[PDB]
């Protein structure tokens, strides 16, 4: 027995430091310190996605949710990584880690809209905005349109079946 | 009934929303999306103002805190809209609404500081500096010297009560 | 009530944050000397609320404040190095290096004791206060420090890692 929001809280954590190796690499020019950050993102990255995995399986959605946003900033790291070093073998993969969570937050976010389950698509379509932010920034260093246009829909179905939601939970008579 | 937990949410993924469409819009020079994300911010702005509203008149203040940083984060949203399309129109709106917000958060401050009640103090006075880096990056943005002190008074002013209750409470 | 001075703690570092860059995006020299001065407060302040939590056993307090700490750190250092005085780099080296053991410190006792909520929740801070202590190092030529601030980024994951696969299911 343990405790999957712990093993979470630890993701948390190495993304943060996989951001901070990539900075320190970064703002001092050393190639093979940015390997060994690139690295450290690539475990978490797939660390995210067996959690997230393991998680839908058995039906805690809200695991999955925060699995996926940890999906999310690994795939920023990966992709800041492959353009200050030239590399568009990275951003292809980073491209398509972001677009895959940013499909499976609007799934969790579909259903959970048609169930009436208020707080699981608030939650969900908060993680849209985080994949979709990176999507559309990836997709910039990229070139590519349709992605673009994805993250620009995507944040939109984030505002519009919130806006529902927020018209729906108003007052009695107000 | 209603729940304003769930508005609250729903209004701060709206904002979210409205701060990656500047951004998308923004990093890519499309003009009209810039309409689509500013039009958005300036509903979200609407909602906070009116549930704020709403929720002062039932004496409820967390929530009209917590609705009065949102105006604060749809105003921020507008102002570096105002920033791109050399819209001077949207700079005045932009300001008023984080002036409000600063009005608004000043006011509850000062009940709950003269009632005693020092966490909800604290927590209006956060919305102060929120609503100053606000004024502060409008008042840069278009040279107005007379905004800047306000920005700056008002951010000392977060500073200057925070400190009396923190003595407060040794 | 040291939750309330916390809370009250956290304001003037958002404060203090705010008044650097009204000084420095308009390079007003008098306000950014006045937004220094209230940095360099709360980090003293901070600093005597963390021992005063700490030897009280209260180490989420104690956590809190360290952070703060660290945010006036950070404050610091931004002034330094748009300023140029290596005399405020130095207060804002010391500052992220005592949060940086005690985030340490901290993190082998609540891991000793099977708190892994803590140890977490002090490894996070490693992270703020050497990606302090890595831009110091930058903005000031030392290769040392810098080097020092990398090793606390690893353990910070490295022992984040190990708390990771304690806690999985056993399956």
């Amino acid at each position: 027995e343990g405790s999957p929001r712990l093993v979470l809280r630890a993701l948390e954590n190495m993304v943060r430091a996989a951001h901070t190796l990539a900075e320190i690499a970064r703002d001092n020019g050393n190639e093979e310190w940015l390997e060994r950050a690139a690295r450290l993102a690539e475990e978490v990255a797939r660390r995210a996605e067996e959690l997230a995995r393991e998680a839908r399986k058995e039906g805690n959605l809200e695991l999955a949710l925060k699995a996926l946003q940890i999906l999310v900033n690994a795939a920023y790291v990966l992709a800041e990584i492959a353009r200050d070093r030239g590399n568009e073998e990275l951003l292809e993969k980073a491209a398509r880690l972001a677009e895959e969570a940013a499909r499976q937050a609007e799934e969790i976010a579909r259903q959970a809209r048609k169930e009436g389950n208020f707080e699981l698509a608030l939650e969900a379509l908060e993680i849209l905005n985080e994949a979709a932010r990176v999507l559309a920034r990836i997709a910039h260093h990229r070139g590519n349109q349709e992605l673009l246009e994805k993250a620009w829909r995507l944040t939109h179905r984030s505002a519009k079946w919130s806006r529902e939601i927020a018209e729906q939970a108003r007052k009695e008579g107000e």
